[PDB]
């Protein structure tokens, strides 16, 4: 695996906000250079928080409903709705978003 350091703190960041939001995880999995927080409780059709070594910090979903999606395409996500019903959600990496997206996350 190729993680780099700024992932590491990244993915710090984002188990320290999911934590204090009352998320639950089954794991973290680091799976082809990417981190991987898995809900073990789906929460709003949310199944994964992720830290990808292509910069982006994704939300993998399934069906969310379209006024939760706005929520976070409101704070700079870009989306992506699979035709399977499949959601993803990117946004930069940075401690203000990562920040901001699982604030909205949690107020779903």
């Amino acid at each position: 695996m190729e993680i780099t350091s700024d992932m590491e703190e990244d993915k710090d960041l984002m188990l320290k906000l999911l934590d204090k939001n009352g998320f639950v995880l089954k794991k973290v999995e680091i799976y082809r250079s990417n981190y991987l927080a898995i809900l073990e409780k789906r929460t709003n059709g949310i199944r994964n928080f992720e830290i990808n070594n292509n910069g982006n910090m994704r939300i993998f979903g399934y069906k969310m409903m379209e006024h939760h999606i706005q929520k976070f395409t409101d704070i700079g996500m870009s989306c992506k709705i699979a035709k399977n019903g499949n959601v993803y959600l990117d946004i930069k990496r940075s401690a203000e978003n990562i920040e901001a997206v699982i604030t909205v996350a949690s107020e779903l």
